[PDB]
């Protein structure tokens, strides 16, 4: 029943940026169905210590040191994956970057480089795997959104415009790619309990993340890895040019009055 | 007088960019007609002079500049120019932009990073720009010109969508973040205009805009002009954060079908 089937069981899987936080989590999650899971960072240290990480887990991933805004080293790195693994047949783009600071006060290359990291890298790393699908006719593109991809906030102007702009990227890449039985999604996450934070819950900051979830709750970052694999499987095959929001209720929310 | 019902502009600064003819001069005639000080941009001497002459035929003393508005330094020295000949600006207007259209997965990563820099990046410098003195005055309005592709994604104009959608969240943050200072940011998204480069258009690609619109026609440019003039003036004043489409219903209709 491939209608019911969420099982990625042979699926090549790259996920940006996932040598920790939410794209190791989806990544680990998809090796727990079956994937052949891929991942880049930075340098060889965060790759070496990601590599460490999947593997305390019992997963032997494909890590690589890669620069998600130089094309040539993007398309190098889809090359070999292709070669040694098989050609990717999910695509998380989920590596990025955030910047806190009021627009009107922020440098104009560090904008550009929030817009750089969290726009023109996800089309980048979209167009070095799309021609392998195409020939497939089969190929999943999930872009990890944000509620910034809908609303706004002082101090994350580039992040904003970023990811309203990561948004209607996936929108394009389903009207341009939906043809060859491709689906471009989003996932667009709540506020996620990560470690950093911790402080915040130790509180008036948990207060009003709390007041303003109806769930009430924080997210665990796990629980963004069932709509990950769900996106990821033939389960969801009619799902296309979508944003899933994984907020607990947030977005559907006008907020707790007092 | 009533303020809340004042659509008029009378002395009020205005800069729209890229200026020089369409909807940008449509839009800038309108606010001269409306008692504002009208500036313009254009990015080579020729297009200034041609824009300026066909101001003058209409009787509109406007001042043009030739400028780069992906070039920060020289959106700085034209903010300061016109701080200094017309006085500082109360109303921008986002204009000036490119379109590609090239398929995503063939598309240069320069071009792709090309459209959004001037489509994206060159709106927040601009705003960026004129923010201190709204910010001082406790007064201003910035509009931006974003597009149907801010919602709705189309195959070849992947880079274009992006940027809008990027735009229309730029719009929501600025609103955000500025708005206290009564200062609003809102949107325009024009739907099909009947400008002289879309002459050839009006057939079948006639049919197609009259189908998938319920207004039944083209809109002239001069239709964006009222819409423009609300939310630049006092009467709109509790309009933040939105944008404002004028497509003649497009947006909210499923289509005609056979």
């Amino acid at each position: 029943n491939q209608f019911l089937n969420f099982s990625l069981e042979g699926k090549v899987a790259l996920v940006t940026g996932a040598s920790y936080g939410i794209g190791f989590a989806i990544a680990s999650a998809f090796a727990e169905q079956g994937a052949k899971v891929c991942f880049n960072d930075i340098n060889q240290e965060l790759v070496d210590k990601g590599m460490a990480a999947y593997a305390a887990k019992g997963i032997k991933a494909h890590g690589y040191v890669c620069d998600v805004t130089d094309e040539p080293a993007v398309q190098a790195m889809v090359a070999t994956i292709a070669k040694e693994v098989g050609t990717i047949d999910i695509l998380v783009n989920n590596a990025g970057i955030i910047r806190r600071v009021p627009m009107h006060e922020m440098d104009a290359a560090d904008f550009r480089r929030v817009i750089d990291i969290d726009l023109n890298a996800p089309f980048i790393v979209a167009k070095a795997v799309l021609p392998a699908m195409m020939e497939k006719r089969a190929g999943k593109i999930i872009n990890i959104c944000s509620m910034m991809s809908e609303l706004g906030r002082e101090t994350v102007s580039a992040y904003a415009a970023a990811k309203g702009g990561l948004k209607m990227l996936t929108r394009n890449i389903c009207s341009e790619y939906g043809e060859y039985n491709i689906q471009c999604n989003g996932i667009g996450p709540g506020y996620i309990a990560t470690p950093q934070t911790a402080p915040l819950r130790e509180h008036p900051f948990d207060s009003f993340i709390c007041a303003k979830t109806p769930a009430g709750r924080w997210l665990d970052p796990e629980e963004l890895t069932g709509p990950a694999v769900f996106l990821a499987s033939e389960a969801s095959n009619a799902v296309n040019g979508h944003i899933l929001y994984v907020d607990g209720g947030i977005l559907a929310y006008i907020g707790k009055q007092p």
